[PDB]
This record gives structure tokens, C-alpha cells and sequence, in this order.
């Protein structure tokens, strides 16, 4: 059972997930005198429909919003992507204070949080399942959050939290379009790489936006007190769950800009 915890946590997980210490792991820190424009890269679309928004769900170490993945009415285009990848569920990772929380790091600086907007290759594969081990499966856009004006955009998600507070419970969340939750600019780094906890598949291709969005202090606490205990244990909060940046191996990071 992996977490977030000095016993069970990122600089453990190799021993029971090899792959950690693997060429394409993620999260990175994008240095950009390092960064290589592609002219080649075509504008992020992303044409989400609200009526996809399924679920959210305490998942223990997170919170996930999870959205109906049975056809393309919600799809990422663009980028470095030839093929349509399907959304099926968006997440944030945090840290115990505001000075880390962040997943990527650019040029060393950390953000309070990170959004992150995952979605499956249903040009090629069947289903997320089938999709999430492949070097092509995934998509993920991260988008880092920087503490400052409270975002009312998240209002909804915010509200959800307190029917899900322990581990396990579910509850619909419905008539959403988390590209509500985007930078305003759509401008990106792009570079392969991975899940960025258990099963940490090399699966993913990378979408960081270079804009971030905001996020007060108080909203990010309303994070921390979710609880990552069941029902009726002593109350146990989710005070991190981000993974320290990983080594390129070689990689590049592309820039669209
Ligand atoms: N932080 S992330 O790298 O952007 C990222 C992106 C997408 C999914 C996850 N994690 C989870 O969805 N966990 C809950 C269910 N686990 C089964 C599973 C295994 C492989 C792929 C999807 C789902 C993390
Ligand atoms: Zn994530």
C-alpha cells in the first residue's frame, strides 16, 4: 500500500514499482534556457461538455472528479497530438504549506498546487484500462497553481468536498466543464513522461501550461481537511500528496512558445 508517508512514499515506491527509477518518469523541473521551441506544435483544443462530469470520489491519498469516458464528447486535440484523447478525470495535488505543493517545478520555483486534466487515446485503444500502460495512452495537462487571490472557479469543487471528507465516500458532481479551471493563455510545455504516482506507467504526455492560475490560502486548506481515514477512525488529513521532480534522463522539454 503506497502513500505520501516517510514509510510508503516517493522515495519508496521503487521497491515495489521498479519503474521509478525509470528514463521517463515524471514529475520534471522545466528549465527553460533548456527548453527547445517546436514550430511544429499546434494550439491545445480542448471541447469539453459538462454533461461528461460523473463523480467525485475520496480516493484516500486525493480526491478525484471523475467524468463519463463512453464517447467523445469531451476530447483534448492539438499539441503535439495527432490523435483525439478523451477526458476521464481531473485532480490537484498539494503540499503541507503554501511554499510547495506543485508537481512540475519551473526553474526550480514551486507552486502551492497543481491541477491536473487526464484524459485516454480512443483513436487507438478501447478503454482507459487498456490505454493506461501504453506510450501513447495518456494525456495529462498540468496547469501549476500559485497562492494568491482565492479562484472562484472553484467554487464548485470546493463545495463538493464536504459530502466526501473520508476515505471512499463518493457523490455525483455533474454538469461540469473543467476547462472552466484553464489559464486564460493555452501556451505549453510539452515532453514525455509518467503517471506521477503507483502504477507510475511512462504513459503520459505532458501538457504544462506556462500560465498559472490562482489559489488562496484558504482554499488550499480546504484541501488539507479532507480526510484520508474512513468514517468513524481517528481523523487522519491529506496534508501532501505531490512527488518530488524527477531526472530528465536526457528528455526535452518542448516549448509551443
Ligand atoms: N498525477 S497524474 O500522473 O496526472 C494521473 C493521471 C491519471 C490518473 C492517475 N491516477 C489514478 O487515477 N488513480 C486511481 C485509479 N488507479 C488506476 C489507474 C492506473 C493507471 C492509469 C489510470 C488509472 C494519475
Ligand atoms: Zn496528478
Amino acid at each position: 500500500d503506497w502513500g505520501y508517508d516517510d514509510k510508503n512514499g516517493p522515495e519508496q515506491w521503487s521497491k515495489l514499482y521498479p519503474i521509478a527509477n525509470g528514463n521517463n518518469q515524471s514529475p520534471v523541473d522545466i528549465k527553460t534556457s533548456e527548453t527547445k521551441h517546436d514550430t511544429s506544435l499546434k494550439p491545445i483544443s480542448v471541447s469539453y461538455n459538462p454533461a461528461t462530469a460523473k463523480e467525485i470520489i475520496n480516493v484516500g491519498h486525493s480526491f478525484h472528479v471523475n467524468f463519463e469516458d463512453n464517447d467523445n464528447r469531451s476530447v483534448l486535440k492539438g499539441g503535439p497530438f495527432s490523435d483525439s484523447y478523451r477526458l476521464f478525470q481531473f485532480h490537484f495535488h498539494w503540499g503541507s504549506t503554501n511554499e510547495h505543493g506543485s508537481e512540475h517545478t519551473v526553474d526550480g520555483v514551486k507552486y502551492s498546487a497543481e491541477l491536473h486534466v487526464a484524459h485516454w487515446n480512443s483513436a487507438k485503444y478501447s478503454s482507459l484500462a487498456e490505454a493506461a500502460s501504453k506510450a501513447d495512452g495518456l494525456a495529462v495537462i498540468g496547469v501549476l497553481m500559485k497562492v494568491g487571490e482565492a479562484n472562484p472557479k472553484l467554487q464548485k469543487v470546493l463545495d463538493a468536498l464536504q459530502a466526501i471528507k473520508t476515505k471512499g465516500k463518493r457523490a455525483p458532481f455533474t454538469n461540469f466543464d473543467p476547462s472552466t479551471l484553464l489559464p486564460s493563455s493555452l501556451d505549453f510545455w510539452t515532453y514525455p513522461g509518467s503517471l506521477t504516482h503507483p502504477p507510475l506507467y511512462e504513459s503520459v504526455t505532458w501538457i504544462i501550461c506556462k500560465e498559472s492560475i490562482s489559489v488562496s490560502s484558504e482554499q488550499l486548506a480546504q484541501f488539507r481537511s479532507l480526510l484520508s481515514n474512513v468514517e468513524g477512525d481517528n481523523a487522519v488529513p491529506m496534508q501532501h500528496n505531490n512527488r518530488p521532480t524527477q531526472p530528465l534522463k536526457g528528455r526535452t522539454v518542448r516549448a509551443s512558445f
